[PDB]
C-alpha cells in the first residue's frame, strides 16, 4: 500500500506543484520509489517519484551525480534532468518513447512493448550504442563526485568481498560457491579496464521509440565506474544467450571495450546475481527477498 490520490496531492503541493487530479496516473513496477505520472494547472506533465522506504532517498545522492554527468556528456540517448529533489520528492519530465517492458506485479515478470516472440534486431544494436556511449564519459570526471571508481582489480576484489559477506549473513550453497571461486580465480576472464555505467540496465528502464530503438533510460541510483558487464546482464537474462551476444556484437562493432572471454565472463556474472539479490534483501528489509536471497543463494 503507497500514496493515494490525495495524499500525492499533498506531497506535489508542498513542493509548488499543483497538479489537475484528474490526470493522475500510477505505476508501481518500481520496487524503491512509486511512480505518478501527472499534469499540472499549468499545463506541465510530471513524472513524481515518491520514495517506498527510508533506505531509498539515501541512495539518490549519487544518483543526482551521475545523472549530472550524463546529462553534461551523453549524446544520443536521455536520462531525468531532475527539477525537484528533496528527501520526499523527486521530479522531472518524462522521458520520450515506452519503457521496452515494465514489470507487473501481479505475475512478477514483465508486461512487454516488443515483440518478445521476435525482439527486433534495432533494440540490441541500439542499446549497443547507448551503452558504448555511456561508458565511454570519462571515468576521471566521475572520480570528482562522490562516485563509486573501480580499477579492474578492485571490481574484482568488489566481488570477491560481495561475496564473501553474503556467505557469511546467509550461507551459499557449495556447488553456487565453487561455482563463483572458480571464477573469482580465474585471471582470464576479467577485464583489464572499467568505464561508468547504469548498473540496473532493464526493459522497463529502456525507453524505445516505434522502431525499437533506444532514446532513453531511467533509474541511475547503481550508476558508478566498474566492470561494465553488469549492463549486459538484463540481455542474458532476458533473452538467453543469443540475445547476449546480439548486444555483444552491437556494443564491439560500435567501438566498446571488449576482451575474449566477455561473454563468458558475463555469464559468470549472471550465476552470481544472487549476491545482488541478498544485498538487496538487507537494504530493503523486506522479508519476502530474504526468502528469495536463501534461495537464490541455494543454501
Ligand atoms: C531489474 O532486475 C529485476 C529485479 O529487480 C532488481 O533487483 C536487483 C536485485 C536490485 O539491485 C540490488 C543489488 C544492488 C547491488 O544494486 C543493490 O545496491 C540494490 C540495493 O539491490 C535492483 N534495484 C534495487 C537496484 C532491482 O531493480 C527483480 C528483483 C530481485 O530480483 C524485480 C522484481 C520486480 C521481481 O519480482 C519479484 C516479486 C517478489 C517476488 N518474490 C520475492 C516473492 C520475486 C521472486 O520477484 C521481478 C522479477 C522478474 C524476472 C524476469 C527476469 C527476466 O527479469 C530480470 O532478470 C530482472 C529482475 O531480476
Ligand atoms: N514511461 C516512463 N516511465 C517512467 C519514467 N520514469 C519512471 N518511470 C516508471 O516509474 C517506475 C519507477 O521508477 P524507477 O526510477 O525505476 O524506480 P525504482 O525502480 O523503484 O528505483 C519505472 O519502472 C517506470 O515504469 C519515464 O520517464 N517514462
Ligand atoms: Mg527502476
Ligand atoms: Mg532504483
Amino acid at each position: 500500500m503507497s500514496k493515494d490520490i490525495k495524499q500525492v496531492i499533498e506531497i506535489a503541493k508542498k513542493h509548488n506543484l499543483f497538479l489537475k487530479e484528474e490526470t493522475i496516473q500510477f505505476n508501481e513496477s518500481g520496487l524503491d520509489f512509486q511512480a505518478v505520472f501527472a499534469q499540472d494547472n499549468n499545463g506541465i506533465d510530471w513524472v513524481l517519484r515518491l520514495p517506498r522506504r527510508e533506505d531509498v532517498m539515501p541512495r539518490t545522492k549519487v544518483e543526482k551525480q551521475a545523472l549530472d554527468l550524463v546529462n553534461k556528456y551523453a549524446i544520443s540517448f536521455q536520462a531525468p534532468n531532475w527539477i525537484i529533489y528533496t528527501e520526499e520528492l523527486i521530479a522531472y519530465k518524462k522521458l520520450d518513447g515506452v519503457p521496452a517492458g515494465t514489470i507487473d506485479h501481479n505475475i512478477g515478470n514483465y508486461i512487454w512493448e516488443i515483440d518478445i516472440n521476435n525482439v527486433p534486431e534495432l533494440f540490441h544494436k541500439s542499446l549497443g550504442r547507448v551503452l558504448a556511449e555511456l561508458h565511454s564519459i570519462p571515468s576521471n570526471k566521475a572520480a570528482a563526485l562522490d562516485l563509486v571508481v573501480h580499477t579492474p582489480e578492485e571490481a574484482r576484489m568488489s566481488m570477491k568481498q560481495r561475496m564473501d559477506a553474503v556467505r557469511a549473513k546467509f550461507g551459499v550453497g557449495e556447488n553456487l560457491w565453487n561455482r563463483w571461486q572458480a571464477w573469482l580465480n580465474d585471471d582470464d576472464m576479467w577485464p583489464k579496464k572499467t568505464g561508468l555505467i547504469h548498473g540496473d540496465v532493464h526493459a522497463g528502464h529502456t525507453m524505445i521509440d516505434k522502431d525499437a530503438n533506444v532514446t532513453g533510460l531511467i533509474d541511475w541510483t547503481e550508476a558508478k565506474v566498474t566492470d561494465v558487464s553488469h549492463d549486459f546482464i538484463f540481455n542474458y537474462r532476458a533473452f538467453g544467450e543469443e540475445g547476449l551476444e546480439a548486444l555483444i556484437l552491437a556494443y564491439k562493432e560500435i567501438g566498446g571495450y571488449y576482451w575474449p572471454k566477455m561473454k563468458e565472463h558475463i555469464i559468470e556474472l549472471n550465476a552470481a546475481y544472487p549476491v545482488s539479490i541478498a544485498e538487496f534483501a538487507l537494504v530493503s528489509g523486506i522479508e519476502e527477498y530474504e526468502q528469495m536471497a536463501k534461495e537464490a543463494l541455494e543454501v
